């Protein structure tokens, strides 16, 4: 019972994703497709990339990732469809639901979308899309997402052999974006966790840890060079006491970030992604 | 075949609800998972409280509702997970589809969230959710809207006997919130219903017909001590006459609700809940 | 394994889609239902049409197409029920995916809805919704989209006879609707493309062609009669050259459209809809 | 002790209006340029109207009133000079100033902007502005509103004579707009919304009212764009709705039937906004 | 060389403020009008208490302020005309212009608009404004700002006597309102932003400062609305923040601690307004 | 006689800038006080030399300019006091007034506020404002549009000595800043948007025009921010355009190529503001 998980910078006010979706149900029938995100801001690999990164662990093993924003749709450029290794605490009841490695495709553009994907997972072999077995002859030119991630998605989804749908990538032909580096700590917000208003950071649980931070450690997170809050570390948002009070956490992602229990923090002071950060103790 | 109706607060903008998904066909391989909503207001049980309570009668007998604000996630708080007993006109084709009693659960944080639920529904026993065999035996603190509700209602809907997911509580243990009473009717305003701009109020069928109100009357609807419309009450908005005409109304809910043919009465007028209400004929 | 896509005004900040869809189990188990869009504007028939219009030949053979705005919902109106002929380039990998002709059935308002799906597809019988095995026999007057759209197309998905719903329809009790037509070409902007800010025009391929307008042919498109865009004609948007430049192309529709690369158009400008278009060359 | 009173659409955001108020200085030292109004909505004459039809008794007599709204700037359009007759009860302490006929120029472009005016007051002789003594010889393009309206407006102030300004007018040759009607019940629309309070004018006077057998203290009941109503008595002033929020009709200081909150607003809670069908049911 | 100072809340779009200009050259020939604001909060009596209570230093002795927000307009409330006592370090050159007690007039609604004023500069005869000499025998419901404040403002500003108003007040039939108060770490809230530049006023006096053992070049922590914290040194102007944009706590130019950013706002990218609680820790 | 024409950045929102004025007529009775205006953008010292540039040919000789935006106020930055040469065809009625050379002083911070007003002008003396005889012993830090410059236009006004003021300066001493470039096909940049109209001003100038060979009733493409098109015949007034929302493009008042709709707004509805490229093309 095939499963692709689908993301996109399609939107969800036309029929575009319905379109998609049509055509994987045709080729991989009794596929269920799992709807990821489909708002994210368009051309914004970096975003993306962000939404598709901690997947593989929640969904079950053979689940095909499609994951799309195609700025460079109608062009020489093809997608690249990549068979991970590791998975990555495991989620879900008891101790949680392990995951063979080699057990999980994405298929995307190749510019720099899997960045992160690649990097905190690794991945076995790589392969550019051009058969016309898994894409279209005569590609809509504007249409790259259905066309070159979309279609070919659900002929993996149906066990089409990834070896088979282009020639062999090497590293150095897999684009890559790169992130902003964590140097007391400096940082910067990534983003905005909506509806909550909740701020995160690129801050991880490893680089705390690494200054001698845990629970309970009394913190300064300054936002911009002008917002100097102070909390202590803590599991979650209503050990900050009473509602609206700062909280202090690590995130589902393991990142340091802050919010407001039971209110939000950024919408309306309009903080938002790109602000930088210190940490002190 | 198995169906998870899902209503959270986790929005439509990340990865957050596809990781409670992926996790729901790990469990229960064949689920389908029915989005009720995710756009909620944060944190607002009597907003989602609304949208769940009527939704028994639609789906399947055997549907687990998993159902899920969470602003206490990380505390000793736990979710309940409760079989109601009426379903409760009929829908469907025909005169309709009877729904046997004890046929649907609710699991949701022990916050108020079903207070409507078990009253107009009622229910047979209700449970702590803390079995590590629905839930993990190390929650995210930070995400028990995945961790003790979307995980163990896939368990559920996979035949786990609800009496074993944990403790049975007393009724006295089970959270509750209190809506205003309805005392010529004073009521409020509950929802704006978008995007028609369609105005509801807390004033039940049952209230008009307790008053001598029927279909017909003509009735004053008044908003905020100074909006005073007038009206026959009509079965729906295009007995109104022309377009734009304001019409009265009981919605599909069975309550009193305003509206203009074809045209949004809310939205142009910035009129939105908790305005007060005041009816007369 | 039915499917049944589903497009209406509905919305989705309420539990009101879910209703339908969990009809839609309970009447045809098994059945998948593909979300088109919710979010259109209400009542705009003419803008409904264009989700819905060009989505055949993406679908398995027997998708049933549930689509509808019902302001005239709780009236003497029923809903219309058709099987068109041609599905119509081939949607898919290869050469695409040759669909049999009487292989889709529209179900939805009679309200001009599926004006241009008769049209662009043509139609072997269309018959009024009637019966009380397709509907109910005491529909809630506010909730047509449910009614009489929903919960017949989830009986026609499971394999009810089409000539069944009741009575059958001349040509002329089809409502429908007129669109602008084109006349050196002048048009009209249809659609802004979210989220990425795109203009979209009622000049189709074939207007071009016929005014000997063929790939990379230099034209001014002209908005309000105050914008002279100038462009060649191209298949796509990096084809433009660098970011932000102005591209004229044929969108995935088939038709005139102009944007950016890898740059908004629309939004920063607030050029909408309606906006009256020439285009020279 | 000579007195322009000014008024235009050029706005409180760069020097235009210390333009024209240096040269009427220039032209005519010792006067005092008392500031009406500089914020109108442009081009809009027929706001510009209400903003000076009221104005002479509040003044006194030999006040010039330059009043100019030009999108036609830089045409043949010429401006107009015009003494009034009636400057209407008195304003002031006690019984009032009482103004004698004749007292008041208005100067403005011939585009309708004073329909008002002369309809309410009157006129005696009206000019048309074409002398190279009270205007430039050659006038930049873009401000007529300086070159045709302060600059001649100045001079008069000065003493300069009105027949003087070029050739007499006949009422023909005085563009004029069409107020918005009154039907009747009565039917009407919303002139102006009164900031920064929020208080919601509409065309519909005093006259009006007393012709459909309307009084103070009686019940109104008021819709507005054919769907929002509004129910009250018709009352003197806002505090005699009673709570503060409370709904009031009344006449404004210019005779027209006026909506409100008292000591709150009603117009920016419900986006309410000029152009609005007004109907009054008694 | 008369001189009347106006504040009121009539606005800057429409002839409101005009006509009361008007009468008052009508009244008082060769007065001249100083704006001071009319652009205030519709209504809000504390704050235009602050427009007005540092004015008679700035201003020549005999000078008549005009000040009123009439939200009871048309009612039984009636104005008050008060000769103040103490001017109150002298403002403009050298050392300062030396302002003799008593040498000027304030007349206001008596809703509490001078609460301030009073209290400040302290007064010595304060009457109720009844005279039909100086204001209008029918008064326009509507219009007080105009019939009891700006009308008698002018016959004071012509030498007309303050004690023939009308009758004398005692201090118990002057209204007053209680400011907000400051809670002692001080507690406090804001009382104004700073149009345009976005500054944020508290109610936080020097003399709370002092008395909490804080001076000039001390560190602080602020917080506003209890979640949003800033800290830096008390300074005594915005460039003592160092860089363009960087925050700064002085004291304004009336006595208050005050936050913002340096040739940067500080309001509007957090959409800070008047009202948000204010606590200040050292 | 004596003139003060006020500019700044004080705003339209308190008692600001009625404390100057206040001052003004306390120093020079019998003054008056002419707003140019008060709303600039704050801190923005190109957008408020627009302000100020065009004014001496329409002000009567031996006018006061005082033009002020502070954001160094507290500082030891000063105020210069400046006798400009040229008042540049001339305005007001006929052929106009002939406006004598040195007739004009403009005193402003010297933090570049005067760059234009000085190269169109040229100017003769300038001198650094430091005498206690003009400002004050003790300036309040925040006040120094007060202070430095309110404050000694008046006496300045009033007849004190220029040279009085303080020490004479040298071309080096005086700050300026650089205009925005204009690049030769023509690219410039908008340089304000004029309200309430929501007319373009850009950079570039007729002289450069005219020295691309781009003349009256020709057609232009004008692109702004590298996407925006608009083409017209280059006319001098807004009706040249046609039907009302029709496109033009003309030179503005002060010589500077413009785009506008007729009798409509241009900028609001595609949100355009200053800053934005222009590139213009034959
Ligand atoms: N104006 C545009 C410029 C560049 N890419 C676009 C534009 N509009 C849509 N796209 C891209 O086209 C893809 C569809 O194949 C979308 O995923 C999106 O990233
Ligand atoms: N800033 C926050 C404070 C309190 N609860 C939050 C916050 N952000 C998210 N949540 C809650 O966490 C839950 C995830 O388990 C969400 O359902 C939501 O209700
Ligand atoms: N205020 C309204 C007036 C007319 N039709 C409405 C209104 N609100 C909802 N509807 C219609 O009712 C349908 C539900 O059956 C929706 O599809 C919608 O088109
Ligand atoms: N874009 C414009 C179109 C038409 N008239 C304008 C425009 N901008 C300013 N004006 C007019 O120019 C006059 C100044 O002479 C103003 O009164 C105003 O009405
Ligand atoms: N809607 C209103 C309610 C109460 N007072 C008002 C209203 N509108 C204007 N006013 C008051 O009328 C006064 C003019 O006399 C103004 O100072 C103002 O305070
Ligand atoms: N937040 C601020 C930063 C820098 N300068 C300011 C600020 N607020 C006001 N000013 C300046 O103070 C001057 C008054 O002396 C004004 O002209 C203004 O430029
Ligand atoms: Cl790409
Ligand atoms: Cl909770
Ligand atoms: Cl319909
Ligand atoms: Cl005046
Ligand atoms: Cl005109
Ligand atoms: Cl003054
Ligand atoms: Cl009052
Ligand atoms: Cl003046
Ligand atoms: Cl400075």
């Amino acid at each position: 019972r095939p499963i692709i998980a689908f993301m996109s910078d399609l939107g969800t006010t036309d029929d575009s994703v319905a379109q998609c979706k049509g055509l994987m149900h045709s080729i991989c029938p009794g596929v269920t497709v799992v709807d990821v995100c489909h708002s994210m801001t368009p051309w914004d690999v970096e975003e993306g990339a962000r939404y598709i990164v901690d997947l593989p662990r929640f969904f079950p093993e053979g689940t095909v990732f499609a994951t799309t924003t195609y700025p460079a749709t109608g062009t020489t450029t093809r997608s690249v469809a990549v068979r991970i290794r590791q998975a990555a605490q495991w989620a879900g009841s008891g101790d949680g639901f392990e995951r063979a490695d080699g057990s999980y495709i994405y298929i995307a553009p190749n510019n720099g979308l899997l960045t992160t994907v690649l990097e905190e997972h690794g991945y076995i072999e790589a392969y550019e899309v051009t058969s016309t077995k898994v894409i279209p002859a005569n590609p809509e030119p504007t249409f790259y997402s259905r066309e070159m991630v979309a279609i070919p998605s659900a002929h993996l989804a149906a066990g089409f052999p990834l070896a088979e749908v282009g020639r062999r990538l090497d590293d150095s032909e897999i684009v890559r974006f790169h992130r902003p580096a964590v140097e007391a700590l400096s940082g910067v917000v990534t983003a905005i966790d909506h509806p909550f208003g909740n701020i995160w950071t690129n801050i991880h649980r490893t680089d705390l840890e690494k200054a001698g931070i845990g629970q309970g450690k009394h913190l300064k997170i300054i936002l911009d060079d002008v917002l100097p809050f102070e909390a202590p570390l803590t599991p979650t948002f209503a050990d900050a006491g009473a509602i609206g009070n700062i909280a202090f956490y690590l995130n589902s992602r393991g990142y340091l970030s802050l919010a407001r229990n039971a209110a939000s923090l950024a919408y309306p002071y309009n903080l938002k992604a790109g602000l930088k950060v210190r940490v002190e103790a």
